């Protein structure tokens, strides 16, 4: 961790040297992307410097609506947030634009805003990859830690501590890292701890976090239908499907495989539903020892490890699951 | 510092007498199991002979798992013994440590409790009536999450040449994510201090998940009651199973603190068939809406957030209908 201290100071000087700071993450932002920005607009504040969060209401979905109800409702954390518009017309060659939790132009919520920047930082917990952010003042990209808003977490606490992280905004950063872990199941290390603790101690509201996040019944209900269907194998191999006549959703799909993975004697879930009139998805899922990434990519998908997927052309449900155990046996 | 204080202290007492027996409640969980682990690896930090009291007959399915995995492991294996030999070997110097309890009756073993001159006591309840008798040395603390976190942040200030291992720190962990639902409740900074502390020394995520996988049996039974629920624009979920299907009391407990899960339920209320002549229904809230008042209606009761009551003579449809018209009336 000596890296995070001199990058908190390095920011704080890069940002103190602008007229202001305009924050943007991804197209579709979720809370990693929104807590990290809200991190960092803290991180102005606590040296004294202005700073806005870029966000237009054509970028809001329902779980980041949530958030910004409670946002409009029980702080005065709405004035951070201001348009594209706004934000083109407030800019100047001597304003610094900090991208959290994307690294791709193209990806970044708004280009021109971007393209206009003559200043710019880019934060991030991805490896670097084809497409990045142009002439970067400093780059900040750590592959390993679970979040951003882990990552930006530890670079508050090097700054002064009179204006602290308020209740609300430590609960959208904690949020962002409830979703990017799965609740501390997946690249969760000891430093993503430090940053909760750290969170949590400025206030971070676990239970207004679980808000946020909920499933409505609908979800529940078709993602139940799939999985009460399920067939475990002796070696943990576990098979769930849908009717051949019913359509789910790919999202219901993915929710149903990963579910799976909580039943006893599951090692690996494969979940197969028909996704249209002549097309049939496949979800996979594993813990670890068995690697869905190959028993997709051997029926025309692919993915990783432990979560791949693949989508097959004009079959039945049960030619596709007859086609996706012809694989398993294969490979294992 | 007052941790620092408690940890060397504790390890003045552990050395002065000639060996350390460690003992958590009846019917242990993975929190009592956890901070047993936690003590003894104290114990060996400093070189100190210790044991984990446990009897085949206090092992339940959960803690079955963990022991086939601590069976692969003899040197931490042979550090659980019974209650006949941990009695046997004791003496007037051995110390008794309880963990993740406080109350004489409620411990694993009170012969061998009773046996002890000299006791500790390691918990994070709220101290009661009965209360372990003459402690040496006492750490309660009850806003922590569980014992294991306590025990956690004792272990920080020791010697380091015998560190904690993967193993052990993935059952205290595993123990501090039961007493907490996943850090969803009794939740502090400091809970996370412990599991950074553990995680750095291995805590095993994917291990701490095989622990506690749920039966598909019963996932499927809770799901069938969940399937169909019935929410009102005040965000008052009622579930039940058919009129003519016994379901079992846990799992329709599970089904309504489920329900609570689920996007616009404020409280629910589960009404499943219990008996050939009995029908239970579980009543959960998130704390707005007062579901004592309702099961106390229905001739029942419990608490604000969690209560139920069984309704002798009544077919499922009947109990629905009751349970409505004091809803109504509670409104
Ligand atoms: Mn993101
Ligand atoms: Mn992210
Ligand atoms: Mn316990
Ligand atoms: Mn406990």
């Amino acid at each position: 961790r000596v890296r995070a201290r001199v990058i908190s100071h390095a920011l704080k000087d890069i940002l103190a040297e602008g007229d202001k700071v305009i924050i943007m993450g991804h197209k579709r932002p979720d809370l990693d992307a929104i807590g990290a920005a809200i991190g960092v607009s803290r991180f102005a504040m606590m040296n004294n410097l202005e700073a806005y969060i870029v966000l237009n209401e054509t970028d809001i979905d329902p779980t980041l609506r949530r958030v910004m109800n409670e946002i409009d409702k029980k702080p005065e954390l709405r004035e951070r947030f201001i348009t594209s518009d706004d934000a083109w017309d407030m800019m100047t060659s001597k304003t610094t634009v900090v991208i959290v939790d994307t690294h791709k132009p193209e990806l970044v919520l708004d280009e021109n805003v971007l393209n206009k920047a003559n200043r710019k930082v880019v934060i991030d917990h991805h490896r670097r990859g084809e497409s990045f952010i142009s002439n970067p003042l400093l780059i900040y990209m750590e592959p390993y830690a679970s979040s951003t808003a882990e990552l930006v977490t530890e670079l508050l606490e090097y700054q002064p501590t009179e204006q602290r992280l308020t209740r609300l905004e430590s609960t959208v950063m904690y949020a962002g890292i409830i979703v990017d872990t799965r609740n501390f199941t997946l690249r969760t290390g000891s430093r993503t701890f430090d940053a909760a603790s750290y969170l949590r101690a400025h206030g971070a509201d676990t239970i207004l976090t679980q808000h946020f996040l909920k499933d409505d019944v609908d979800t529940y209900i078709n993602r139940s239908e799939l999985i009460r269907t399920v067939k475990v194998e002796d070696n943990g191999i576990a098979i769930a499907h849908g009717s051949d006549d019913k359509i789910y959703h790919p999202v219901t799909v993915a929710q149903a495989a990963d579910e799976l993975l909580s039943l006893e004697g599951i090692e690996a879930s494969y979940v197969v539903a028909r996704r249209e009139d002549n097309l049939i998805g496949i979800s996979a899922r594993s813990l670890g020892s068995v690697n869905v990434q190959l028993t997709m990519e051997a029926l025309g998908g692919g993915g990783h490890l432990t979560n791949a997927a693949t989508q097959l052309k004009g079959v039945t449900v049960e030619e596709a699951i007859a086609q996706l155990q012809q694989a398993i046996t294969e490979q294992l």
